């Protein structure tokens, strides 16, 4: 496993720095520092939709993020979960490799 185990030396969390603006809504939903691994990431932009109150509470899929520092992030007034692509690509952005 030699060649394997070098290959994957400093990669095996992956942890990631999000750029300013998205660093902000992190901690808005209560993360703390500028270190995370992407599904921390998730986790925390998820809880921020749930406390900033930005889904629908009919159709909880829909996200309503328009009037929002995420929408800008996005580029978006709305996404579904259903169809995340805004959310990848906001995240390649918004994600650096550290
Ligand atoms: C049918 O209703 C659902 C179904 C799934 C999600 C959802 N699905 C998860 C998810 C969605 C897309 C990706 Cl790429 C990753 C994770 C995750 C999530 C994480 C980040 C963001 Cl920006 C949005 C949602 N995520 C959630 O954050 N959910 C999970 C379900 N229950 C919750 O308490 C919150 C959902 O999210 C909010 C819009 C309410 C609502």
């Amino acid at each position: 496993q030699d060649l394997e185990n070098l290959y994957f030396q400093g990669s095996q969390i992956n942890q990631v720095r999000p750029k300013l603006p998205l660093l902000k809504i992190l901690h808005a939903a209560g993360a703390q520092g500028e270190m995370f691994t992407v599904k921390e990431v998730m986790h925390y932009l998820g809880q921020y939709i749930m406390v900033k109150q930005l889904y629908d509470q009919q159709e909880q899929h829909m996200v309503y993020c328009g009037g929002d520092l995420l929408g800008e992030l996005l580029g978006r007034q709305s996404f579904s979960v259903k169809d995340p692509s805004p959310l990848y690509d906001m995240l390649r952005k918004n994600l650096v490799t550290l």
